[PDB]
């Protein structure tokens, strides 16, 4: 068991005593390298660290971080932890792997009689933390027992170390930051003010910078504290125009929060009043007053608004976008958003579609009641998909006090609108690229939204984007399930991919409405080719065994090209065994086995009687599948010939000639060559 | 300019020339299109009542609504002056008008602190318990149903609320569509007297105790996180107070207290029956240092490990990360420790990290620099481009920036190695194409977006567990547009990664840096990459677009695919027929250089150039096609099957025999009608 440690938890004395002499004292636990020796002066118990040092146990020891329970007796504060430990140390100013002292660890926790021991025991008071390479070189670390203080608000222990012990008061961290920083970081009002006090009057800078270029003068501004400003604002050699990271000035910032006295007072001092158009912003606020004094000294009369750059993306949405790049708003976080119909996209079960701005780029914002169940299944998913590329970016979900705003990548068009836009673009005979890439797209991203456990639930046109550039996306998961806990939910989001390729291939003429009213034995019906009919059976019946089975349906005929499908009927036709009409060969064993069900039995009857005219000096062409695929390699190789200038015109595009006047022809193969060696003249 | 010097003149207020304009005929129901805002809205808000006399006199409508729906009567309430309130009521036809969130002049009072005008109103017949109705999209995510008294608690104005209770009947357990009372509103003032007194009142009068505010926080747990003592005692001085209700992450408001180093109010809160099994409290002070505490929790008084990481690689160590406790930078939990490093950089390195619970790595910069800032910067544009490492967000602790990206298993370099010996020595390299298209697109994109990355190399190139390539490492970008001939430095180093990867990772980048152009091509194993490296290295004019163009190149074309483009360029009809006139043969009869198949018939094996003249073949280029066309169409049949096993693979066949075939006929035909013929990019 070796379960000292365990005991000294319990702090019981007598089970320590027995099993120092029955487990090793300097025995650390391998996650955080507690020893019993760690863990005693950290519970404050004279009694065992006491037993614990009768054992030879090492106080310079280090835990995980580097710490001596000796620096951890700086913490608990007891003075005679400290003298008994003091005997066995090397050195007084050993520091953790992040710097801290026991001096610092004293000033942190604000142990006042801790503190003195150490001083007259030579600790460094203006010791600055020594940090490893990683920390340093982004500028962490450097800080005194001074800024610790400040910072933790221990007006005692402040004004001990500036007066009693020698505290550099200017003394800087890596970042360049002093005490007085850390001290207007404090919460407390009344602390802050105290050790402000004390370190400005020892000569503390007062025009350095904090977090986000601030001066001290901002940080009280920011704080809203007129006490603090005043304070500072009695040093003359103070910046009163500095501004921060954003080029905001103290009185800016001022008038921007509502801060009458503080704003009158920074003009009363040389504060500039074009640093922004301050009646304007006083105006909104409904700061009369202060308007009115602003608009006496009148010094929102020489400032220029920036002209506006920004160049929105959209072009539907651009015009909207502008404008409210333009206008105020107030932040929700990291999103700016007006909530007004000028700037709505569209309605929802739960608050509507916005156009908003998140730092800074365009984007929809998809509303949802801080508590919504549905609003955290969408935000659950979206954060799971963010590797998904046909899934509509997520950029982040910002709450107010009462609603969860979902921001995701703005789209231009719907589905259905789209299809709409579009629906001129080819001529009725000819191919449907377009069907193929948005179709493609969808099985890629609901397979991928499967890979990651998430089910869709509600897949329909409507949830359907499409970007400037072509570019298809998955949206709305809502209504979205991890499929783990029920595995054949998957099934419905596959029904429902079998109905948007209908949809889809209809160019968006039936609707989608009809489409769910429809049985699966009407929708195929519906379908106008083999290859679609083929393709959505399969999706209406995927089978239990349906791990990747959207992935392996992208290398159906249905995605291959026309050009690819003609090329594959040619590079059949092309086998040496079909040429040679070797009846007997594996082949023509798949192709032609036993013994009229379809378009192509009797195929030579239905072809222009020139062209199979033509078509025959070379025993001749049989009505078998064999001599039909010899057929299309022949033609195939000699159509552009000079002599055979007659034929193509008749034929046309081979292609479409082929694939109108023999709709099975392409399937018909597929099926027979599917899991054979002659698959490799399949499309790529 | 006439309505527009009215609207000016009442800003500055000079009311001569106000009386001037409204009799030289200026509409004081002018509206400006932007927000609305009316003459007589405007004097109203800067509280002027010689204005207000002025315009009302001239007909200027005081229900005229602005684009919020706010009439300059409730406008009236948030300027808190009496006497434009008296002027202006005689013409309102209702005096709980509202604007289209549900504000009336009342709330208005109550939201600005405005004490005589909210008696005022009162007299007068305004709904004290009056819920705002507000557009149904704000009521659809139970926005809107808020009272003047919860505005009131809520901005601190205790004058206001005792007012309220007291003279005016104001209801206290009025809910809002979300469901808060006044209590959850009070609760939330930063001031802690006003939120105490407040707080007090309202108690009194008996609003419920167990109401739920934003995160399903309970009255009891947000007077805990606020820390403060004075409100947790006067909130459990009611006895019907569940002190065990949780938050929405299950928190309860002991536990709370024990994790904030409260120790105060954890006593307080055990001494009223708070369960001590929320969490392990113990641990939480034991780790707060919080000894007294530890003790009392001690004389007074968990497994769920079920997360499981994407990752393989460092799936154990995001397990320990998971399983510790830290400390949340808003939505990042992280630990600095080697066992959790993933690389060193040039400041700050590379952890592990957890965002939103999603597994990241975390590269972390002083938020003061120029590099964070234009890594930042450029990864926000980027979140488009599916060839550039996912961008979760940034969260800054006050002093480092820390930058969250999706954690991948590889980086270029190490992929390149493990794959090292999966193919045998000669093999087509498909790999190459893959990670290559996927960099063209990246940087590509990049580009397009108006950023240049400055330091492409293999380390800033990083592989998925599906082997998915992408780029990472913004730090030196730049917005090109500062200087566009820098993105030529972006092309020079892709071309260096061209052979770095075709090279199968066997050559250092380093190496390759050091290296002059000509070394660079010399170093290139054949045309293709030599021809495509070349292009890099002398780009065309389309920044966002030259890349793009580059993809449709030989080099990322199947040997299948060169080996059709061949075949079908040599079955046309003029190549066939030896048209010397042809338009084909124009084309490809080019002064010119020696090129490997300038007589081609001698050094292609004597028996299959004799079986293969099946009665003339020439030392033309057209012939070669011609050629390679017959020889593709008849290689399987039988009486050639000598043939076949002389030559192998045809493609292999004809591209090593004549390395500069396919680029030689791809540069011929390159922006012809033949084009047509190469293989659909
Ligand atoms: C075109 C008129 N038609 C009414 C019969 C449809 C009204 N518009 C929409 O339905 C609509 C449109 C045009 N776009 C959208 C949704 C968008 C949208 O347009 N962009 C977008 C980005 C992300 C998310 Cl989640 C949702 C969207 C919606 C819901
Ligand atoms: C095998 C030792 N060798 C260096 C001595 C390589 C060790 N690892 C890496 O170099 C490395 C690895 C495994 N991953 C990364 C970088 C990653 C990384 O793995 N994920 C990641 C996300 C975003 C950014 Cl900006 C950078 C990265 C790096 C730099």
């Amino acid at each position: 068991e070796e379960m000292l440690t365990q005991a000294v938890q319990e702090a019981d004395i007598e089970q320590v005593r027995q099993l120092l002499e029955r487990a090793d004292a300097n025995f650390q636990e391998e996650e955080w390298g507690w020893s019993p020796l760690h863990s005693a002066v950290q519970m404050d118990s004279e009694d065992l660290v006491a037993l614990l040092l009768k054992h030879g146990a090492d106080p310079c020891l280090r835990k995980r971080n580097g710490a001596t329970p000796f620096i951890i007796a700086g913490i608990t504060g007891n003075v005679r932890l400290l003298q008994l430990l003091l005997p066995n140390v090397e050195d007084v100013n050993e520091c953790d792997v992040n710097g801290f002292t026991a001096f610092m660890e004293a000033a942190v926790y604000g142990r006042v009689e801790a503190l003195r021991f150490l001083y007259e025991n030579g600790a460094d008071v203006n010791m600055h933390r020594k940090t490893k390479q990683d920390q340093e070189r982004i500028r962490k670390g450097g800080a005194t027992a001074l800024m610790d203080a400040a910072e933790k608000g221990h007006v005692g222990v402040v004004t001990i170390l500036l007066h009693a012990m020698k505290a550099e008061v200017d003394a800087r961290d890596n970042m360049g930051r002093n005490a007085l920083v850390y001290a207007l970081l404090n919460p407390d009002d009344g602390k802050a003010k105290a050790i402000t006090r004390l370190l400005l009057d020892h000569g503390a800078d007062v025009n350095v910078r904090g977090e986000g270029s601030k001066t001290p003068l901002i940080l009280a501004v920011e704080r809203k504290n007129l006490d603090l400003v005043q304070m500072l604002l009695e040093q003359e050699q103070i910046e009163v125009n500095d501004t921060d990271r954003e080029g905001k000035t103290a009185l800016l910032l001022a008038v921007e929060l509502r801060l009458e006295e503080i704003a009158k007072l920074l003009c009363h001092r040389g504060a500039s009043t074009n640093c922004g158009d301050l009646v304007a912003i006083a105006r909104r606020n409904y700061d009369s007053d202060l308007v009115k004094f602003l608009r006496l000294h009148k010094a929102g009369e020489d400032f220029r608004p920036p002209a506006e750059n920004w160049k929105p993306q959209s072009s539907r949405w651009g015009e909207a976008l502008k404008h409210l790049h333009r206008i105020w708003r107030p932040m929700i976080g990291k999103l700016k958003i007006f909530i007004d119909e000028e700037y709505k996209i569209a309605d929802t079960a739960e608050g509507g579609i916005y156009l908003g701005l998140y730092e800074d780029q365009e984007v929809a914002v998809k509303r949802f009641s801080e508590g919504s169940t549905r609003g955290q299944q969408e935000v659950s998913c979206l954060q799971s998909s963010r590797a998904n590329d046909n899934v509509v970016t997520f950029y982040g979900s910002e709450s107010d006090g009462s609603c969860l705003h979902v921001c995701l990548a703005l789209c231009e068009y719907t589905l259905q609108e789209h299809l709409a836009n579009h629906r001129g673009d080819a001529v009725p005979n000819e191919e449907d690229e377009s069907a193929r890439n948005i179709l493609s797209s969808l099985f890629k991203a609901i397979g991928e939204l499967h890979r990651s456990g998430y089910s869709h639930q509600d897949l329909q046109p409507q949830n359907i984007l499409i970007d400037s550039k072509n570019g298809t996306f998955l949206a709305d998961f809502d209504k979205s399930i991890k499929w783990a806990e029920d595995p054949q939910k998957i099934k419905r989001d596959l029904e429902a991919l079998g109905l948007l390729v209908l949809y889809v291939v209809k160019k968006g003429d039936i609707s989608f409405e009809t489409l769910k009213n429809q049985s699966f034995e009407e929708v195929i019906q519906g379908s106008p080719d083999e290859e679609t009919r083929d393709l959505i059976h399969h999706l209406f019946h995927p089978g239990d065994n349906v791990e990747d089975r959207l992935s392996s349906l992208l290398a159906h005929p249905f995605f291959w090209s026309w050009e690819s499908r003609y090329r594959t009927l040619r590079d059949v036709g092309n086998e040496s065994d079909i040429k040679t009409r070797n009846q007997n060969s594996r082949i023509l064993q798949l192709l032609q086995p036993g013994t009229l069900s379809t378009s192509f039995a009797q195929w030579t009857t239905k072809i222009d009687s020139f062209v199979m005219e033509e078509m025959n000096a070379y025993n001749l062409y049989q009505d078998t599948l064999g001599d039909l695929l010899k057929f299309i390699r022949n033609l195939g190789e000699h159509i552009n010939e000079q002599k055979n200038k007659k034929m193509k015109s008749i034929i046309g595009e081979p292609s479409q000639y082929f694939q109108e006047k023999f709709p099975d022809l392409v399937m018909y193969v597929y099926t027979k060559l599917q899991n054979t060696e002659y698959m490799k003249h399949f499309p790529k």
